[PDB]
């Protein structure tokens, strides 16, 4: 009979589900909610506490995706899903849910790390069901919680004053936070032993967690996957009353007071709010106009809530693990946001490129000519120029903040490790050519055991999942990933050792060091 | 001049009337609101006190009745009403108020027993000021108080989960019954003499309340006439969410969530409901298609709060009397659900009649034949048979329920007491064949007093009235409705004693015994 | 290969359908369009011509019926469909379709006899696909078309003046019937020899047309079974502007001039013209009030260019056959109005009952004691009595004006021909008592060859329906339904012979002629 668990709201019934090679099975647990749906007056205000529920509430469906643009939603499922199929899902404005893959005993008290994972996705698609925790859970005995939290207009609407401060998503990610501080030890977790780990734009709301006072002691460790706060393209600094203004002309609003454009705003149906996102064009690269205009998504911003000052004003303590892959701009992001790219550069073609990626990199157009020369001065071939010009974004998007998170981590005496990805899965889109490898997302089927849900795994690609899961786990139980058996991988202390990590996975030094020389350098 | 109440919350006005034999007028008060109106965001909620006023209050006119269907409201309140006209009401949502007739001397602290009425009309239809108090309070000394609460969709709403739970015009009942303790002594009723009594959706109203813990010492005595918790038609179990997915399609509401459809629904007008309503073409018998989906009405649900249990699993205590008509299904409730009838009835059609009657009576197809042939297999008169077929739903929806709750009451130790009414009012409607005797409804012309109030009743309906009056009026008072100059009534102990109420009132034993054990070993 | 027929407006294809016994297929066609679909401005105006088409148009798909309640409309499709299994229509405004039965040699230029049917369904549900015209065509050898009409407020909204002259419905069949004469022939089918027939409001709509000068030399002979045109309750004469006004206002519309109030309801949705059909509760006898008020459904008017007088001023030549059941109002009728009914009467309750009837057979009320006296004084049984005053209501509204509308067109010199039907059919509701014998409808079974296409027909009912289809088949052919092998069918002349036909067929005289003098001498 299937697994009946009693949290605080009410007792919650789940499903048991095998997987090949483990005799115990894994309770699974969807759609638990951990707050109030934020529907009708809770538009734009932080999360409330979910009601309790008096009789059995069945778990056993996946929970609707928070409202975003379906078609790039229903995509980047299917590009980052480790199951064998994806599953369609409904969307909604209530998707203040969480699933729960837990492989303890849950007659007899088990108390097994507890991982929560944060999607990514700009901040504007995603969901959580998209992330099966079976493989994870059942491999390296964890509890694997997959989080949701508000996305888009939704989310993270600031008029940047008190009317609409900004961040809901964030406060989201904090309440599911408590929720699991509250909960997780009826579903045979340790809630005095959780890690955050999360990608991409959930790698910056991990580094935002880690920064806010809000979220002191929901979380023992943390791992950003690909996503930092500092610099990040994902956090609007200065005046966003601009953007809020756009936001409510287009939803036919009066922008005549904060307060009067979030009223109207909060009367509008969903729908009405999703048309407003579709006639904002996000995440696609604007080629028309000035690129100091162009505004690419909504995102974090120092609403004094959550976060206090900018994440660089901070700057100047849980082990952290803060990682990149080899070509985080290698296919999956330029094609997301229609990239225009005959696959080859010219130098003045790659200074116009570069000045119309303004509002991903912020290089001012005097700078432009320099950063350029840089990374495309040494070589002949247009094709490498393309490829160095790749290079070039990545490192300001992912590679320069990250190891400069690391590095102020580390100088605070937190203990710190970094990665630095390199694998092509062969779960990677038919559309990605061969030569990419460690794009974007593609440690992804490694930490979430893609190999033993999907087919086709090649043998070492089945033993790097292992690998992986196994540093993760190993880090999420004692804040260090090494262990028997295992490659050395150095802690980042100040010779900055790195695990690199892929198809030959070996320790190395100095992790992107002349790059965030020359940045810095440029920017200051 | 008028008569002036301070109560909890302000001062209320009413009105002085006389009525021929006694020398005190009673005072009336009309409209005192007992709870917050339910607009906007208190649609689907528990009722909230009522905010308090600073000068008097005008307590002279008829409130608007709750939201219903107006066609079939004002005939059903012809249809009962005992004044000599039938008081044309205003819909509206707000319409939580109750109605008061006071024998007392207001100057002087009397402490009248009160009796709290509760309205039928399938929890559809139906309103307090339909019910003229005057005469009860006036020949039996008590305080009359005749009560609202939402109906139908506004009342009756459930999702089967914490987001709707439902019962919103039970709880009503409740806060117009905490209400009465902590005021009616300003209008000279004893708050420690109270006792509820309702018809039909009032009696099952009655008897919910009986049950429930939100409810326990609000109430003293307690009488359901024709009308039960157990087993009715408005009782919905198991799971009720299909109902609540038709209601939100109806009105144009999307069904992804509990919280979306009740949201939604909470954004419409109370046009837009009425006409959801319409569309649902709920009180009348569906005779199209599978009788197993046909929907009658919205009911009582188990939803946690008010009731924790099916009143089944309770059953496995005040005084309590519980009585039931001669001919429950012998016109109005047939006739107000379009009921198909030729007036005579042959085997075959009495069959598929039945099966068509699922919805009112619940008998499985395999069963049919066997129940059909218990009622009718007696007799050739295909016109008799049409009687012993509507003697057949009678004993279905009213009769058995009535007597198993009579006999559980017993058991538990509690004081029971049962009626059967069989008396042919001179008040019925003009179309109302003549044959037709103790009739659905018949009984409130005798507790309501209308030989006092209306033209031409006979000496008999008059000494009829006076007689019932004070049985009622002497249970309320003492919990027993004996007393000097009435026929003994027998308490209902395990001889099963009950009174016989009508054309030769006589007590007699064992009501409805051989049709309890039929039914009973049928449905185990 | 399916047929494809050449029409005036392009090109039509179809399919063969085969029927046991008959050799040859029949080529069917459904969803013909013979006018504009009247959406739009055109809502409220005449039909126009249909646009023609540059392809072929495939008709084979049932056509939407008109906007109706759609649970009366398929509850009244389920009943009198003469199909194996009821076809589930959708609604449209766009229902200006109608099917064509051809058992023609497509390749020979054949000229059959065509029969246009008029279904009923008080002039505000019913649709033409209900009526397979399959058996009938091929028993027969004639062309069988199904024809829809505009219906209810679509229909039949009447300002009673130039702004809305009302009767769109009358001149869709018109308009049906030029389509008929201008392509008949590419079916198979003798333009020169058009029969009308159709069931009460079809039968009454077949008599309208029959007085029209707009339907002047459409046809050549008529049939009208169950309906007339005379003194109908589908008739509505003098002032029709209360009505309006009553619609308009329940639509939101202001009543300040005609053209204000049809403006306004052309500006309304479909759904919300259903909304307001559905808030006027037609077809439903109204039990509460002056009955002078009751408004039971739209019709026909005297509009000035479908008709010009009344019916009674006209009265003041094509060979015409009309009809009557035995119990007309036996049971099908009752209950889809709601005809409050215990199965008996007493004489007070009749009368009250007789006087709520005044919308279905307006007797004053000064009367209504001679005319109960008169049906129901000679026995005591108040089962009988109640028959006796379902046969009242079924003479008023049905035996009376067809005899007097058949003697006025045998005195006009014209052909004409009677029948009363009384049978049983054995494809009869199951909640239809055995005792009813030729309700209403039951003759459509006959008439369409139900025993052919559905299960369970006895020998002698097999037979009837090849005796009745002959004598509708021979009269459409000849203007006389007489030939060999038939029982002979008296002309209806000065001793008014006419066919009892069912259960024992034979001719008789004199069809309700003290009836005739009765209420004649009544109302005079
Ligand atoms: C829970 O809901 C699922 C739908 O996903 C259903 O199949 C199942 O019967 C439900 N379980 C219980 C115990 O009601
Ligand atoms: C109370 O209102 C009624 C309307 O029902 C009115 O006739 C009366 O004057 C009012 N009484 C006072 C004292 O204002
Ligand atoms: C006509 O439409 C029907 C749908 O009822 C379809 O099955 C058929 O293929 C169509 N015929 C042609 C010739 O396109």
């Amino acid at each position: 009979s299937p697994p009946v668990v009693d949290t605080v709201h009410g007792k919650v019934l789940g499903k048991f589900v095998s997987l090949e090679g483990f005799a115990q099975p894994v309770a699974i647990f969807l759609g638990i909610p951990f707050a109030k749906p934020p529907l009708g007056p809770l538009r734009f205000t932080p999360p409330q506490p979910a009601e309790p529920w008096s009789f059995v509430k069945n778990a056993t469906s996946y929970p609707p995706m928070c409202t975003q643009d379906p078609k790039a939603g229903q995509l980047l499922s299917e590009l980052f899903t480790n199951r064998k199929e994806n599953i369609p899902l409904k969307l909604s404005e209530d998707c203040l849910y969480l699933n729960i893959y837990t492989p303890a005993d849950l007659t007899k008290k088990n108390r097994l790390p507890v991982m929560v994972w944060i999607h990514g996705g700009g901040l504007m698609v995603g969901a959580a069901s998209t992330y099966d925790g079976l493989a994870l859970a059942a491999h390296e005995n964890v509890v694997v919680v997959t989080i949701q939290y508000r996305l888009g207009i939704w989310g993270f609407f600031s008029t940047g004053d008190e009317h609409s401060r900004g961040n809901w998503g964030h406060l989201d990610q904090v309440a599911a936070l408590r929720w699991v501080q509250d909960n997780i030890a009826s579903f045979g977790g340790n809630p005095g032993s959780v890690t955050i780990f999360g990608e991409s734009a959930g790698g910056e709301s991990v580094s935002v967690l880690v920064l806010s006072p809000l979220a002191k002691n929901l979380f023992h460790r943390a791992i950003s996957e690909s996503g930092v706060a500092l610099t990040s393209v994902l956090v609007k600094k200065g005046d966003v009353k601009p953007l809020a203004e756009q936001i409510a002309i287009t939803a036919g609003c009066k922008t005549t007071t904060s307060a009067v454009m979030v009223h109207c705003l909060r009367q509008k149906t969903e729908e009405e709010l999703l048309e407003t996102t579709l006639k904002m064009k996000f995440l696609s690269l604007d080629l028309q106009g000035d690129p100091r205009e162009s505004q690419p998504l909504l995102g974090t911003v120092i609403d004094g809530m959550l976060l206090l000052k900018t994440p660089e004003e901070l700057q100047a303590t849980v082990p952290y693990m803060v990682g990149i892959n080899k070509q985080e701009f290698g296919w999956l992001i330029p094609m997301l946001m229609s990239y225009p790219l005959e696959g080859q550069l010219d130098q003045k073609t790659a200074m116009s490129l570069l000045w119309k990626s303004y509002p991903l990199v912020c290089i001012a157009k005097e700078l432009i000519p320099e950063a350029t020369e840089k990374y495309l001065g040494g070589t002949d071939d247009t094709v490498k120029k393309k490829d160095l010009f790749l290079d070039l974004i990545a490192d300001v998007m992912f590679g320069v903040p990250s190891v400069i998170v690391a590095r102020n981590h580390r100088d605070a005496g937190a203990p710190t490790y970094m990665y630095e990805f390199q694998y092509r899965p062969s779960f990677s889109s038919d559309m990605k050519p061969k030569t990419v490898i460690g794009d974007h997302g593609d440690e992804l089927f490694s930490v979430f055991g893609a190999p033993f849900l999907k087919e086709g795994a090649s043998e070492e690609e089945i033993r790097l999942s292992k690998m992986v899961m196994k540093f993760w786990a190993n880090f999420a139980r004692n804040g260090n990933p090494n262990g028997e058996g295992l490659p050395h991988w150095p802690e980042y202390n100040q010779k900055e050792g790195y695990l690199q990590i892929g198809a030959n996975t070996q320790a190395a030094q100095k992790l992107k060091d002349k790059e965030v020389a020359f940045w810095t350098n440029l920017f200051a």
